[PDB]
């Protein structure tokens, strides 16, 4: 393995990856990433990036790994490799409480919908909704989405369910918002949970993350770390 593993994360997706008041990285990805590094007996440099720059950065070797609620998708498996699943991640719409909005083309035609640049939600939204005349708006970071949502510049936003809920709906910014309809299940766009994104040729590094991850799951470090943030089964199936 490298002496120092450089891990890219988008620090705008609480409670997975965000900054505290003094600019330190916090959230479940950071705790997963630090624990794994600990067991791998390597050093880990955290690197902040816009989400859409992480895969490009990994391919260019500016970073060695991505831990950024990165969904394991068939599209992304063409370009990069992944650890074993870190946690599940479903997609779900939010709008102003008592919006009639549903994640359907019929509900959203006319409306302004925020999605993260580079995300699965952007892929789903662009193909299903933007083509069909929904005003789908793509943002550098999820904080700009929540801000344009509370500004009234966006009718709704699509992102990871658990990010919206712990990161927005249950924080002071989101008290006037709710989920708009149920989660959107779609195998092709949304992938099979999140993992560490790695260069396809880094077989050793993948082997090292996968070994650390099973180890922390066998001894209950995982549920202990998860209970900090979640009162449910974040790992999923
Ligand atoms: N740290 C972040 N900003 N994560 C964005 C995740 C959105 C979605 N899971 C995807 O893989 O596209």
């Amino acid at each position: 393995l490298p002496q120092t593993v450089r891990i890219g994360t988008d620090t705008t997706y609480a409670p997975f990856s965000s900054k505290d008041a003094k600019g330190e990285f916090i959230g479940f990805d950071i705790d997963l990433g630090n624990e794994m590094c600990k067991r791998m007996q390597v050093k880990c440099t955290w690197v902040a990036s816009d989400f859409d720059a992480l895969i490009p950065s990994l391919k260019a070797k500016k970073i060695d790994a991505i831990i950024s609620a990165l969904s394991i998708t068939d599209k992304r498996q063409q370009e990069i490799a992944f650890s074993d699943k870190l946690y599940a991640a479903d997609s779900r719409l939010i709008a102003a409480k008592g919006s009639p909005i549903q994640p359907t083309l019929e509900s959203l035609k006319g409306k302004h919908v925020g999605v993260l640049q580079g995300s699965t939600q952007e892929a789903y939204a662009n193909d299903n909704w933007r083509t069909k005349g929904v005003d789908v708006v793509a943002y550098a970071n999820q904080d700009l989405i929540y801000s344009d949502l509370t500004a009234g510049r966006l009718d709704a936003a699509l992102q990871d369910e658990v990010a919206a809920s712990e990161g927005f709906l249950k924080q002071p910014a989101g008290k006037e918002y709710a989920f708009a309809g149920p989660s959107v299940k779609d195998k092709k766009y949304f992938g099979d949970g999140t993992g560490v994104g790695l260069r396809k040729d880094d077989t050793e590094l993948k082997a090292a993350f996968d070994k650390a991850l099973t180890e922390l799951r066998q001894d209950g470090t995982y549920d202990k770390m998860a209970k900090k943030y979640f009162d449910f089964n974040v790992y999923g199936d």
